[PDB]
């Protein structure tokens, strides 16, 4: 209840670098480095002025990974005796991604730090996260996050009230009586699930999907929540007020090492929910990552539908969900290396198409200047202007509202979405590992290929086709809103039949060599074959012209999808 406030002398770490998601060490490095959380915390607490700190709230919450309780509990006593004023927390630390953003924009907070690590694993032998989120609920920008870390370096002391214990397991207000402060410090702990709700509740008809979801007649679904944070959302939400069965909840109690397995969503890593849907007993099938961010959507039997088709799909319906009767389309965004299905849609209903370099930060500012309510990421990354994070659980609410409005099958839907749309056939190629000389050769080369004058309209034949070459370049994007230039984002061969190859390195242990193949037809005839049959003429030519064997010494990607 009263609390003396402790200052103790640091010494700084060189790598504390918050990065676009958050620093992310192994839990040990948390562990055993000294102060090595608490400095962190302290070098972000010092980027708000002293002067609003008593008027500031932090939301702060995390994905339940191992060692997250107590860094909330670090949170708290640094937050306290540095004049921060309140924060509020969720019940046993618990708050998913959207739920943050969510938050700080309904109390409008100068921002949160999210303990998540996304799909990294968790555990004492895993890993542990610490991102910041700024006053419009979405990542801090590059310019907080440069200060941020150029304070961690100098840190040598941080203010702590070491003998503070909030109590994140009861809901409502503690106050905390520094000694030798006059205002108090408040932390309040809230449902983690209620704002989010809340908030959901708004934007969709939750009656009609009570009524889809509920009775004899309800379409079967189950909702895997990979052991992580969406867990509470779901059975709160999906089950315990639209009705869903309790069954639906697939893996819907947080687990501190998220149950052995990370919690990555794809067809391999998921396939606990995809045997499951093998059964042709549900309907439809999602997975979330562990903060909540990410989804992946199944049909009956498992039919896949991949994150480009699925951003396309939910633009082609979008008015079945009432938040977008009311807002109307503002605009549709992905990132380069998505599929363009989004693109036919946004080109049929003629409505802008941004085509964002990959990361947050360019739908974030097309958002905030009212330019943008649906964006998509081949990455299982869907959202939508309620928030400036990328939401699961709402990409599931605006297929159930689909669904619902549609009443045909996820597959159904898809066939006629490609028999009308043509069909974005698209996987990417990850080579992980790979060695970097080698690697960034490859696209050297390739690089200096496409810009040679000859290489637009160079042609490629196939076992039938052949594929022009409209453009090739390395994608820049000048940013509409902040004026950042972006370049060197990636190397886009532009074939005249609306196909493209795509190649790119990663930034976040080696090299590793990222290719997107977008292969696109409008004949009814290829519109349902096999996708890696389809693909592969593209898949050869991409192979050929950058010689990423004979680079990289690989006969195989590490991972397809
Ligand atoms: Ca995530």
């Amino acid at each position: 209840n009263m609390v003396k406030i402790v200052t103790v002398k640091t010494q700084a770490y060189q790598d504390q670098k918050p990065g676009t998601s958050g620093l992310r060490k192994r839990v040990k490095v948390f562990q055993s480095s000294a102060n090595y959380a608490e400095n962190f915390i302290q070098s972000i607490i010092s980027t708000v002025e002293p002067a609003q700190r008593q008027e500031a709230t932090l939301v702060v919450g995390g994905d339940g990974r191992f060692y997250m309780k107590e860094a909330i509990q670090l949170i708290a006593r640094i937050a306290a005796a540095n004049g921060i004023g309140r924060l509020v927390i969720g019940q046993n630390g618990i708050l998913s991604t959207p739920a943050v953003s969510c938050i700080i924009r309904k109390i409008k907070a100068i921002g949160g730090i999210i303990l998540t690590a996304s799909h990294n694993p968790g555990g004492p032998n895993g890993d542990f996260g610490i991102k910041f989120n700024i006053s419009n609920g979405g990542p801090a920008p590059e310019a907080i996050t440069d200060k941020i870390f150029q304070i961690s370096k100098t840190i040598e002391e941080y203010a702590v009230c070491p003998d503070l214990k909030v109590d994140l397991g009861v809901l409502g207000k503690q106050q905390f009586d520094l000694e030798n402060k006059f205002k108090p410090f408040t932390v309040e702990i809230v449902d983690s699930v209620e704002a989010y709700a809340t908030m959901l509740r708004s934007i969709f008809d939750f009656s009609a999907l009570k009524e889809l979801l509920s009775g004899p007649n309800r379409l079967k679904i189950r909702i895997d929540a990979m052991h992580g944070v969406v867990g509470p959302y779901v059975k709160k939400i999906l089950c315990e007020e639209l009705g869903a069965p309790a069954n639906s909840a697939v893996n819907c109690v947080p687990l501190e090492d998220f149950g052995g397995h990370h919690p990555g969503p794809n067809l391999t890593y998921a396939a606990d929910l995809v045997e499951t849907m093998k059964s042709g007993e549900h309907d439809f099938g999602a997975a979330f990552d562990g903060d909540g961010d990410r989804n992946m959507i199944l049909g009956k039997h498992g039919f896949f539908v991949n994150p480009s088709d699925s951003v396309a799909v939910i633009a082609a319906n979008i008015f079945s969900i009432p938040y977008f009767q009311q807002t109307g389309v503002r605009g549709f965004a992905r990132s380069m290396p998505t599929s363009g299905a989004l693109d036919r849609v946004a080109s049929a209903t003629k409505i802008a198409l941004y085509e964002t370099p990959t990361g947050w930060k360019f739908f974030g500012n097309l958002m905030d200047a009212s330019k943008l309510s649906l964006c998509g990421e081949e990455s299982f990354g869907t959202g939508s202007d309620h928030i400036r994070e990328k939401d699961g659980l709402w990409a599931v609410l605006a297929w159930l509202s689909i669904l619902a409005t549609r009443k045909q099958s996820v597959e159904d839907i898809l066939k006629d979405h490609w028999q009308k749309y043509g069909r974005n056939f698209f996987t990417r190629y990850d080579y992980e590992e790979v060695e970097a000389e080698g690697a960034n050769k490859m696209m050297k080369d390739l690089e200096a290929l496409m810009f040679d004058r000859s290489f637009v309209g160079k042609q490629f034949s196939a076992n039938d086709k052949v594929y022009t070459v409209e453009k090739a370049d390395n994608f820049e994007y000048s940013d509409p809103v902040d004026g950042s230039i972006s370049r060197n984002q990636g190397l886009r061969l532009i074939f005249t039949d609306g196909s493209r190859i795509v190649f790119r390195l990663s930034g976040t242990a080696g090299a590793t060599i990222r290719l997107y193949i977008d292969s696109y037809e409008k004949d009814v005839a290829k519109i349902n074959q096999d996708p890696q049959v389809m693909l592969a003429p593209l898949i050869s030519i991409a192979l050929k012209v950058s010689q990423l064997q004979e680079r990289t010494g690989r006969t195989a990607p590490t991972v397809i999808t």
